[PDB]
């Protein structure tokens, strides 16, 4: 299980020594200096805080357990010392939120289609072979890369997006809240100065829907209105989301993520 990188199907036996670090971006950039690969790597110092490495390597297994799930960033290996846990991590381009904030600007509904897929796959997947419940669905989890890879980030992935009945199918409704900001370029609770401001926003305001002068098509305004039910037993659960028009259809359609994050991140900053 440890002291071997396994990056495409190719194992190789190496220790942290065969990494060169390229710098921070605790996550580090390190090339692999056997093949030249750039991976991620987490170092989780022994002497850390409890608390930081207690939710570590419960993260930790559920990716090691994740292994199946194509929409899961995945483990290539570890490394433990006497000192410290090094956790080889796949490298991902950058997360939806700062996506959205070199766009300047709403994310193309067709690339939120290719997102909603994977997400909510990545949701049904921890829940139904785990039982595991994200509880933190936002922009700032959401990976893409290069290759147009969306994926789940890693970061609380075993346990102002809160549910109504949060304050079982809460993800679902941060899921709503995160389309609705990535749709539009505004969060749908921007001028709430405390966290008990949103809160009380959530559960007396009407849900913040998607506006019908985007041009947004009649699946995805659906989508995020189903997502967005205040009753959390009338929302529907991800069985019932997977068969929504919505995700039916960018299941099969070709979208070019890959080329759109491309240009989104050749934009300057």
């Amino acid at each position: 299980q440890t002291g071997y990188l396994t990056i495409g199907g190719q194992r190789y036996q190496a220790e942290i020594n065969d990494l060169e670090n390229l710098g921070e971006m605790q996550v580090w950039k390190m090339r692999f200096r056997k093949t030249g690969h750039v991976i991620a790597v987490k170092q989780m110092r022994r002497s850390g805080n409890k608390e930081e490495n207690k939710r570590i390597l419960m993260d930790l297994d559920v990716v090691l357990k994740s292994h199946d799930c194509p929409y899961i960033v995945q483990c290539f290996g570890t490394f433990i010392t006497n000192t410290d846990v090094f956790i080889a991590m796949e490298l991902m381009g950058t997360c939806a939120e700062k996506l959205k904030k070199r766009m300047q600007g709403p994310i193309p509904e067709r690339i939120l289609g290719k997102m909603t897929v994977a997400i909510v796959k990545a949701l049904y997947y921890l829940k139904e072979k785990h039982g595991v419940i994200h509880r933190d669905v936002k922009p700032s989890n959401i990976l893409l890369d290069e290759r147009g890879q969306i994926k789940l980030c890693d970061f609380g992935i075993s346990g102002a997006y809160m549910a109504p009945e949060r304050i079982i199918r809460a993800d679902v409704w941060s899921l709503g809240i995160s389309l609705v900001e990535l749709a539009t370029g505004q969060f749908p609770y921007k001028n709430c100065k405390t966290d008990f401001e949103v809160l009380t926003k959530v559960l007396q305001e009407e849900p913040p829907l998607l506006p019908g002068h985007m041009g947004f098509s009649g699946d995805f305004q659906s989508f995020v209105k189903d997502c967005l039910t205040k009753d959390h037993r009338k929302r529907p659960k991800y069985n019932k989301l997977l068969e929504h028009s919505f995700i039916k259809r960018y299941e099969t359609l070709e979208v070019d993520v890959a080329s759109w994050f491309k240009d989104v991140m050749a934009k300057t900053e």
